[PDB]
């Protein structure tokens, strides 16, 4: 059988371009698709963002208070437009970044690391320290989800992000515990029940963050334990390009991916 047909049958059946990444491990080969093309990031990027947060900072930086007023919110914030007049922690802005997608948390976390383009720039300077050199961030949110097809701004491959994603999770780019601050956030993920979860069988473990955009864009990362658990590190992305900047993003395309994802690792 060939995997790459399978996936190349999904992008026909839902009129899509697919990327997929599965590091290799100690028990298993890689899986390859599309995985040194570009996709958009997307929200994917409040993962390594958050993990930026932590690196640059002491653990007792979590509690430090943000303010930001009603003009601050930004699409789509679930958190904090309820918390315009208590603020939220830096701990509290990491939550709803990875939980919920926080589009004002991301933005202020952006502006926590610092620096021009009000943090995109010391964002994309972390993923080079982790060894990414494709990968860049030029936006803020809701702007960088919106950028036309062909535009190196704002993007990732899938190749990229998921070895940003298992150095994070599974090695040793954060200490310990700012490792499991960051994993612990992913496991409590809302937003990402119909993407890779939906491809994996229900007692794997999956912690995720999600990504959605224009041209049909959307995007799982995600870390998944077997139910003996190994780890693997899942980078799906998609977009439907073709279908225009208002294409419908199809998380069933995400799902079906992992599936056949799941399929090979069992
Ligand atoms: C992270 O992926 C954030 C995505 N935001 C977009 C989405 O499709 O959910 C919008 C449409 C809220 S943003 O206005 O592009």
């Amino acid at each position: 059988g060939d995997l790459a047909d399978r996936f190349a049958e999904l992008e026909r059946r839902y009129d899509a371009r697919l990327g997929v990444y599965v590091p290799a491990t100690g028990t298993t080969a890689a899986i390859e698709y599309r995985a040194d093309e570009r996709f958009a990031f997307c929200s994917t990027f409040k993962a390594p963002l958050v993990a930026a947060v932590l690196h640059q900072n002491p653990l007792t930086h979590l509690d430090k208070l943000i303010t930001y007023t009603s003009d601050d919110i930004r699409s789509i914030s679930p958190v904090a437009q309820q918390h315009v007049q208590t603020g939220m922690t830096i701990g509290q802005l990491c939550d709803a970044a990875i939980r919920y997608s926080d589009s004002t948390a991301a933005n202020l976390l952006l502006a926590d690391l610092g620096g021009p383009g009000g943090g995109t720039a010391a964002f994309t300077g972390y993923l080079r320290s982790l060894g990414d050199t494709v990968s860049r961030l030029d936006a803020e949110e809701p702007e960088l989800n919106r950028d036309p097809p062909g535009d190196e701004r704002d993007t990732t491959t899938p190749h990229a992000i998921a070895l940003v994603l298992q150095q994070l999770v599974l090695g040793n780019a954060l200490p310990p515990d700012k490792r499991a601050l960051l994993t612990d956030w992913m496991a409590r993920n809302t937003t990402g029940a119909k993407r890779i979860r939906a491809g994996f069988p229900a007692d794997w473990k999956v912690i995720d963050k999600t990504g959605t955009g224009d041209y049909g864009r959307a995007n799982d990362i995600a870390v998944v334990w077997s139910p003996t658990g190994v780890p693997y590190v899942v980078a799906v992305m998609s977009d439907r390009a073709g279908g225009g900047y208002d294409a419908e993003p199809r998380e069933a395309l995400l799902a079906e991916a992992a599936t056949c994802v799941a399929g090979v690792l069992a």
